[PDB]
């Protein structure tokens, strides 16, 4: 079980889950006006979220959920996960965002539609903050997944039993992941005093990732997508899979 | 200075800065359904604003800051400031939420406007976190000084040198609230891994008051209320006063 997990455990875990990093589909032979931002990153997204699935059943904990409540912590958290990776990978990128290794994106690319120049200034800062902590891909890993944990935890419609167990069996893997960066942190030499505000400093930084994640909802509710199957319908046929090709 | 107080010295300050509690301003003697949910909670928000400003001068660190950057962490915080202090509030008061010692409201009465019980529902779940944890009042104001601090450092519109100077500052002011936080667990006796538990877990629930603070302001913004003075200068005179009263 998760719970039975040692901390370097829990970290070759993570780090095999990994996803893989994909690339925007646009013919590079042909002009860069023609393509529609918003049009590659949205078919960017939709593959991303395929992969980010068979990630989350990945993460300790996560597949001895409900159905349910699996669909309900990634409806949640899709986006902040998303960003987070956006994050990661433009760090060593200053004042760019690396969507995918063909589509690198400074502050001015952002203008193309209104909104997002706002939402990719947050981005850029972030990506920064973590540069200056020189954040670690153990600790990323960490972080993405307290992210899926925790976002929708606090949103559960109900105190069934069920629920109630559902809740602490989160709440429990969540200490395994703070006591495998604890451990992170140890094993590179920070005091225990370091420990500790490290740890705060990278789980207050989730705080931001949720604003940007907000935000960026805000707009696309905005679009306005008419009648489409719904994003828990769509998550839930992913996630509720059958087991015909073990 | 800040930097230079002890963990008890920080937490005898933060406890002395606490404002006071206010009443909602309706004439008891006449009857309920007369009022405007919205204009009570909106009347009690913009008195309570006024006495969060007099607070934050007090947190340790704060008035070292700009005037300029001080006006962006409260227009940044101030939802979430007005949200802690309610879900704290409404601890031991299971299922409903004390807005005021007069204006204590259930899930139902949430509904008079279409919009809240959304949020409604988010506050009481978060409440119910914090007794489920038996949060102290010594962590509470940590926790609201954090709030304070951090939900706007990521987006500084500059990285003049004053600026990075100001964002050090802010950094290590926050560390300072760690290291007094995890003082207060220490003291109550935890183990060490309890403490970075709990520290985790403490932090984490901030991600949710940004969530619910972003929903809120996704409300108010659609009201759509016709050119009057921005957040920010009303920030600014209560903020930029003179010293002819010392
Ligand atoms: C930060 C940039 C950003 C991104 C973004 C994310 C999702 C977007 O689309 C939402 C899905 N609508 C389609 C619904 C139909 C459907 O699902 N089907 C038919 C199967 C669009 C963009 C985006 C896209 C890919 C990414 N990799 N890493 C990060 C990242 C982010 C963005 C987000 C909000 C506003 C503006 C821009
Ligand atoms: C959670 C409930 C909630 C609250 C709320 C907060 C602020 C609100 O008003 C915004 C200000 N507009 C006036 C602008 C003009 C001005 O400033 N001048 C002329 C000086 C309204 C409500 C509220 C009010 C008081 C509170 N104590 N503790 C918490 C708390 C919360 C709420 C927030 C968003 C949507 C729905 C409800």
């Amino acid at each position: 079980l998760a719970l039975s997990l040692t901390a370097d455990q829990m970290v070759s875990a993570l780090l095999d889950a990994e996803p893989p990093i994909l690339y925007s589909e646009y013919d590079p032979t042909r002009p860069f006006s023609e393509a529609s931002m918003m049009g590659l990153l949205t078919n960017l997204a939709d593959r991303e979220l395929v992969h980010m699935i068979n990630w989350a059943k990945r993460v300790p904990g996560f597949v001895d959920l409900t159905l349910h409540d699996q669909v309900h912590l990634l409806e949640s958290a899709w986006l902040e996960i998303l960003m987070i990776g956006l994050v990661w990978r433009s760090m060593e990128h200053p004042g760019k965002l690396l969507f995918a290794p063909n589509l690198l994106l400074d502050r001015n690319q952002g203008k193309s539609v209104e909104g997002m120049v706002e939402i990719f200034d947050m981005l850029l800062a972030t990506s920064s903050r973590f540069r200056m902590m020189n954040l670690q891909g153990e600790e990323f890993v960490c972080l993405k997944s307290i992210i899926l944990l925790n976002s929708g935890v606090y949103t559960f419609l109900s105190s069934t039993l069920k629920s109630l167990e559902e809740k602490d069996h989160i709440h429990r893997v969540l200490d395994k992941i703070t006591d495998t960066l604890i451990h992170l942190m140890a094993k590179a030499g920070l005091t225990l005093q370091q420990q500790h505000q490290r740890l705060a400093q990278l789980l207050l930084i989730l705080s931001h990732i949720r604003h940007m994640s907000n935000k960026g909802m805000e707009h696309l509710y905005s679009m306005k997508c008419k009648n489409v199957v719904p994003l828990s319908d769509l998550l839930l046929e992913m996630l509720d899979a059958h087991r015909l090709h073990a």
